[PDB]
């Protein structure tokens, strides 16, 4: 955590925007790595919380401006830069603000079936056509391999768990690694670009119309496994369920539904060991010891 005042944010952009004058600001969201800000009622500027967020930022500016007439849906368009510092990569970015509420699983059930399944096909045209983005001219440290990233993990784990947790235990969560590592199936995929963040409170909605008016927070997109995009919709009640994402599934044409539901599964019990490493990685402790305390049992 780093934390902002108004006046901060307002001279942080009049150095860079010297034109650029502001009336309103006024906290709009908070997440992870960045904290948002509306300025002028009509544009969103991220801040970043440390240095990790930051370079989340940048990669959202980056792979935005490769991405920005692509897609079926509107985007985040970013509209203000700020600057490199030896902090941070980018000290903020200003974005054209979208109208529009989370799709939340609530509002989402409560729709009539005609448009729960409108915005279900959208979703998967949404997805199909991110996911058929030619990736070639992307920076190749975009691409997660997911082989590499997961014996990373394991060596991290060891690294981090070493001295708290009995030898019998850290030799279970060594069997739990090396169980995942010999299944193929995690790790054959073609890559492509997924925005990798995809859940319900980055999809926007519009309820006059109800329909799907936006997708946002590309701050983790990555060239990896266009699956990690569904997987993400699936859980019961914090996600849409797998009903719905079975729709989406079926449009999107996907060859290999029971592959899914497999990531899916091993995913939730990974949950576990990304708290452990996410918590210290973004310095939250209190998800560190949840993950730990979980992992004893
Ligand atoms: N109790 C909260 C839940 O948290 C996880 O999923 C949630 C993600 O954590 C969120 O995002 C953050 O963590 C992500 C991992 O995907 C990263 O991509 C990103 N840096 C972060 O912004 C995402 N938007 C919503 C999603 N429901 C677990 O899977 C789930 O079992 C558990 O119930």
């Amino acid at each position: 955590m780093r934390t902002y005042t108004f006046d901060q944010v307002e001279k942080a952009i009049e150095q860079l925007y010297p034109d650029f004058t502001i009336n309103t600001i006024e906290i709009s969201g908070e997440g992870n790595d960045c904290i948002a800000y509306e300025i002028n009622r009509d544009f969103i500027f991220k801040f970043p919380k440390h240095s990790r967020g930051s370079t989340n930022l940048f990669n959202e500016v980056n792979i935005l401006k490769r991405i920005h007439n692509k897609l079926p849906l509107p985007i985040p368009e970013v509209v203000f830069t700020g600057m490199p510092s030896e902090t941070y990569q980018m000290s903020f970015a200003g974005f054209t603000k979208i109208k529009g509420v989370p799709l939340t699983p609530l509002l989402l059930n409560n729709l009539p079936k005609q448009s729960q399944n409108q915005a279900a096909k959208d979703l998967a045209r949404f997805l199909s056509e991110l996911h058929s983005i030619n990736i070639s001219g992307f920076k190749s440290n975009l691409v997660l391999d997911f082989r590499e990233k997961i014996n990373e993990d394991n060596k991290k784990i060891k690294k981090l768990l070493s001295r708290e947790l009995k030898g019998p235990q850290m030799k279970k969560v060594d069997d739990f690694y090396r169980d995942i590592l010999e299944n193929e199936i995690y790790f054959k995929y073609y890559p492509c670009l997924i925005h990798n963040d995809f859940s319900s409170d980055h999809i926007l909605f519009d309820t006059e119309k109800n329909t799907i008016c936006g997708i946002i927070d590309f701050g983790d997109a990555a060239i990896s496994d266009p699956d990690n995009d569904f997987i993400s919709l699936m859980e019961d009640d914090e996600e849409y369920g797998m009903e719905f994402v079975s729709k989406i599934l079926n449009h999107y044409k996907h060859k290999d539904i029971p592959t899914v539901l497999e990531k899916y599964r091993m995913k939730e019990k990974y949950w576990s060991f990304e708290k452990i490493i996410y918590g210290k990685e973004y310095g939250y402790m209190d998800w560190y010891e949840e993950g730990l305390n979980e992992i004893r049992s």
